């Protein structure tokens, strides 16, 4: 049943796997980006986010930091990498939340808990 709340659709996590690290809890597919529109970087370390607001650094730097172009990552020789290609940059102490399982992880119908 309900375990913990996300807090991206408020509808309670009963998952199996779940994500969580801003200060409540989320889920694997709600806790997107605010305004890039990817996926941030599930890779538990740090995060990124502002006082009300889960928007990303890059997102930020859009707006109030030293970015609003195109071309974003570090400023190197365009090959097809990922990153680096402009000044936006990417992540490293961004939204690394953390992948975790939920406490009643069991699965009991596959893909859903009871
Ligand atoms: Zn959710
Ligand atoms: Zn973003």
């Amino acid at each position: 049943g309900s375990l913990l709340t996300c807090g991206g659709c408020q509808q309670n996590i009963g998952d199996r796997y779940f994500l969580k690290a801003i200060d409540q809890y989320w889920h694997e597919d709600c806790l997107s980006c605010d305004l890039c529109g990817c996926r941030l970087g599930e890779v538990g370390r740090r995060l990124y986010y502002k006082l009300g607001r889960k928007l990303c650094r890059r997102d930020y730097l859009r707006l109030g930091g030293s970015g609003g172009h195109m071309g974003s990552g570090g400023d190197v020789m365009v090959v097809g990498e990922p990153t680096l290609m402009g000044g936006e940059f990417g992540d490293e102490d961004e939204r690394l939340i953390t992948r975790l399982e939920n406490t009643q992880f069991d699965a009991a119908n596959g893909i859903d808990d009871e």
